[PDB]
């Protein structure tokens, strides 16, 4: 079924088009997923300028089919079981004393190729806070991210707390409101409650002139005995 799609490694396009406080901009990813091993690589460029928000940021919105099940949990992968004709992922992403980033993404393949295409909309952000001020560090932090059947038992409802560093040693929250829906109609995996662990880390291309960033990402999905 659909998990079958992503026993070897599987090329990633990712593309978004955000607006925050009315500033636009796209960024591009590729790069490659290996569900076995729960890893990602990729890279991601904004191809309209400069950023105007900070890339740790932009991760969780930056493909979950890429989590690695244990055997004994893979009846509760919606994510893989979705595909190929994908999910709808909705978030709504609360920044702690300052604004909030709205998303839609759908995630399905095309070709061979697993593609996340994202549209972004950030409101009521502080000119001069820790977003628009760019005063986070270029790292992140290791989180569970909590998985529950939704209410209308189609898809998923999914919630957990991103901690970003700041530069001034604080940690700021960004509250994370997931939904994921199937595109097509047919049966999907509802899982039992769980969650999945994840681990990141964030580099750079020394090649790379454009505002970028180098991703590499673990993820295991865990909660079940
Ligand atoms: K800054
Ligand atoms: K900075
Ligand atoms: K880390």
């Amino acid at each position: 079924k659909g998990e079958e799609l992503f026993t070897g490694v599987v090329p990633i396009l990712v593309e978004l088009d955000g607006d925050v406080n009315g500033h636009k901009f796209s960024v591009s990813g590729e790069g490659e997923g290996d569900a076995t091993y729960g890893k990602l690589t990729l890279k991601f460029i904004c191809t309209t300028g400069k950023l105007p928000v900070p890339w740790p940021t932009l991760v969780t919105t930056l493909v979950q089919c890429f989590s690695r099940y244990p055997d004994h949990m893979k009846q509760h992968d919606f994510f893989k079981s979705a595909m190929p004709e994908g999910y709808v992922q909705e978030r709504t992403i609360f920044f702690k004393d300052d604004g909030n980033y709205k998303t839609r993404a759908e995630v399905k393949f095309e070709g061979d190729t697993l593609v996340n295409r994202i549209e972004l909309k950030g409101i009521d952000f502080k000119e001069d806070g820790n977003i628009l001020g760019h005063k986070l560090e270029y790292n992140y932090n290791s989180h569970n991210v909590y998985i529950m059947a939704d209410k209308q038992k189609n898809g998923i409802q999914v919630n957990f707390k991103i901690r970003h560093n700041i530069e001034d040693g604080s940690v700021q929250l960004a509250d994370h409101y997931q939904q994921n829906t199937p595109i097509g109609d047919g049966p999907v995996l509802l899982p039992d409650n769980h969650y999945l662990s994840t681990q990141s880390a964030l580099s750079k291309d020394p090649n790379e002139k454009r505002d970028h960033m180098v991703l590499l990402e673990f993820v295991t999905a865990a909660g079940i005995t």
